[PDB]
C-alpha cells in the first residue's frame, strides 16, 4: 500500500488518495512574514492532567502512544479552537540525518523531528466521526532539534527496542505527555489535513514556534526501527514525513509578534 519509499511515497498518494491535491493539505511552510498576528486569539490551554497512556504500537509508518479518550481526562481548548478536543494520541516524523525530518517547515528550514499530538473534538461523539468534519481535529505540532537530551522523552525511547517491528505493540501505561512541551506555547495556525493516508482536511493546526531539544543518542533510537515486519528484509524506519504542499487560499495566524 502507502508509504515513503520511491514507488509508493509522497508522489503516489494521490492515485489512491485523490484529496493528495485538495484544496487544505498538510504540511505546508510557515513563511514567518506573512503569518498575519491575531490578537483575537486566546491563550492556548493545553490540560494533560488526568492523562492516562494506554500503550505504544509500530503501525509501520511510525509509532503511536496512544491514550484512553473515554473522558475528558487529556483535552485541548483556547486558542483558535472552539469548545473541548481530547488527546487520542501522539506519534513522530523524522529523518535520516538530522538536517531532514519534520513536516512542517519554518521559512523552508526543516528540523530533525516533529511531535504531533492528536486531539478531536468531542462535540462529533468520537474520532470516526470526526475525522469527517472541517473542525474535527486538532493537532499539536512541536519541532525537535538535536542538541541535549529531552528528559521526559527518555521513557519513549527506552522502550522502542520492545517495538522494533510493524504490528507489535507494548504497554506504556503511566506516560506524562507534559514532559514533551517547551517552555512557550506561542504558536501558528491553519486550517489543513492529516499528512498521511486518507490525508482528510479535518486539522486545525497548532504549531509551537519554540522547538524541543532532543539529543543525539535519543534521535539515533528512533531511526532503529522498522518499517517491516518481524521475519523480513530490514527497512530503517528513517524520513517518514511529507513534504510541504501549496498554501493556496489559506492564511496562517500567529499567536505572537
Ligand atoms: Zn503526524
Amino acid at each position: 500500500h502507502w508509504g515513503y519509499g520511491k514507488h509508493n511515497g509522497p508522489e503516489h498518494w494521490h492515485k489512491d488518495f485523490p484529496i493528495a491535491k485538495g484544496e487544505r493539505q498538510s504540511p505546508v511552510d510557515i513563511d514567518t512574514h506573512t503569518a498575519k498576528y491575531d490578537p483575537s486569539l486566546k491563550p492556548l490551554s493545553v490540560s494533560y492532567d488526568q492523562a492516562t497512556s494506554l500503550r505504544i504500537l509500530n503501525n509501520g509508518h511510525a509509532f503511536n502512544v496512544e491514550f484512553d479518550d473515554s473522558q475528558d481526562k487529556a483535552v485541548l481548548k483556547g486558542g483558535p479552537l472552539d469548545g473541548t478536543y481530547r488527546l487520542i494520541q501522539f506519534h513522530f516524523h523524522w529523518g535520516s540525518l538530522d538536517g531532514q525530518g519534520s513536516e512542517h517547515t519554518v521559512d523552508k528550514k526543516k528540523y530533525a523531528a516533529e511531535l504531533h499530538l492528536v486531539h478531536w473534538n468531542t462535540k462529533y461523539g468520537d474520532f470516526g466521526k470526526a475525522v469527517q468534519q472541517p473542525d474535527g481535529l486538532a493537532v499539536l505540532g512541536i519541532f525537535l532539534k538535536v542538541g541535549s537530551a529531552k528528559p521526559g522523552l527518555q521513557k519513549v525511547v527506552d522502550v522502542l527496542d520492545s517495538i522494533k517491528t510493524k504490528g507489535k505493540s507494548a504497554d506504556f501505561t503511566n506516560f506524562d505527555p507534559r514532559g514533551l512541551l517547551p517552555e512557550s506555547l506561542d504558536y501558528w495556525t491553519y486550517p489543513g489535513s492529516l499528512t498521511t493516508p486518507p490525508l482528510l482536511e479535518c486539522v486545525t493546526w497548532i504549531v509551537l514556534k519554540e522547538p524541543i531539544s532532543v539529543s543525539s543518542e535519543q534521535v539515533l533510537k528512533f531511526r532503529k526501527l522498522n518499517f517491516n515486519g518481524e521475519g523480513e528484509p530490514e527497512e530503517l524506519m528513517v524520513d517518514n514525513w511529507r513534504p510541504a504542499q501549496p498554501l493556496k487560499n489559506r492564511q496562517i495566524k500567529a499567536s505572537f509578534k
